[PDB]
């Protein structure tokens, strides 16, 4: 319980610095100061270990996103959600996770999909349920809620992933507000019923 | 002229195999079979050498894209451009190149920005000048052409880059047409003058 966490942190450190495949359960045990018997009692395999990291970190992220309320106002709800989406993008593991998994060159499709469904797709679904509410209230129009959620996020996140990866993204809070307001303005321009 | 190309290819080989910083002008000269005097006459520095590769690769990629014609029909033009834009992601034309810069962890911001401006931003600008024509023809409406171009591409590309990188994208031609049609439909829903 108290030990399992020292293992997690040691493993994360190695996965970042070297990648998944280049990190052995052997190295992990030694970095965390445990016997292999111990290590394997907590985690039946390196794949299971990484899955723990993924589900845990991804569920954590998902708690720091709001559940958008239509009572808050349509715009402010979306604006809030975008804001938190981008803060999580910038300051959390999603980029690191993707580098790590992308480095595996498709050797681990189950882990890849687990991340996708636990994070990115989960974000889409939360927003989608909110959008379904907004459409039920006749305050937005669109054929598919997931599709519309994905469109919204795509606009808001724009080309920030690329910029970050290249090390060119530097986003003050005011810079972020601008990214959001542009994305939102456009999204509403396409889904607000013209009237 | 040809002395210089054998060098380019040798340098690209090393940068791929070992990264930028781990590759020395010395190793490059020896791999290309030239004297250091010769090497440095063509390229004043390793940074300058990589810049040549960037400009060359980025111009190459830009020839793969159409120049969209408004005579073709608005939709079909955009649909063409989107189609060619996505081909770049699927066939991973940028990936090795970006990995090299990304792997420098922002030690070389000038080269990173040169790539950005020579590729990604260049794509935005081409589309932006087409959009500026469409607006002059009163057939689309928007305040800023670069912004609108970015929005268009963000919609179309959506989350495909991520899926590809994770090794979860498998796109039949029909699947691709669906991605495009969704992105375009939405873009037009916001910029076509509602009438």
């Amino acid at each position: 319980g108290r030990k399992m966490d020292i293992v997690i942190r040691a493993a994360w450190q190695l996965f970042l610095e070297q990648g998944f495949s280049a990190t052995s359960m052997d190295a992990i045990a030694k970095a965390a100061g445990v016997s292999k018997a111990t290590l394997y009692a907590y985690f039946p395999s390196k794949e299971a270990l990484f899955a723990s990291l993924i589900v845990a970190e991804c569920e954590s992220l998902q708690r720091d996103l709001p559940v958008p309320k239509l009572s808050a106002g349509l715009s402010e709800a979306l604006r809030d959600f975008a804001r938190q989406y981008l803060h999580t993008f910038i300051h959390r593991k999603d980029v690191a996770f993707v580098r790590i998994i992308a480095n595996e060159s498709g050797r681990f499709p189950v882990l890849a999909r687990l991340f996708y469904e636990s994070g990115p797709e989960a974000t889409i679904r939360r927003l989608a349920q909110f959008l379904e509410e907004a459409r039920a209230a006749r305050v937005l129009e669109f054929d598919d809620p997931m599709e519309a959620a994905n469109q919204f996020l795509s606009l808001v996140r724009g080309e920030l992933p690329l910029l970050i990866v290249l090390g060119l993204s530097d986003l003050t809070e005011e810079a972020i507000e601008q990214e959001i307001e542009a994305g939102l303005k456009f999204f509403l321009k396409a889904c607000q019923p013209r009237a």
